[PDB]
């Protein structure tokens, strides 16, 4: 919608819910998201550092 996200990426639950609460509070749009399961190499190679 209007949440500045690319449909198909992998984002953390905390950031996802924070953005979903921020957007609805001003303009109003809930983004969609389903839980996913990853490996131990794709979770380690996709960190924030």
């Amino acid at each position: 919608g209007s949440t500045e996200f690319l449909p198909g990426s992998l984002i953390d639950r905390a950031e996802f819910e924070a953005e979903n609460r921020r957007v609805v509070a001003e303009g109003g749009e809930p983004a969609a998201g389903r839980p996913v399961l990853m490996g131990i190499t794709k979770a380690s190679l996709a960190t924030d550092s």
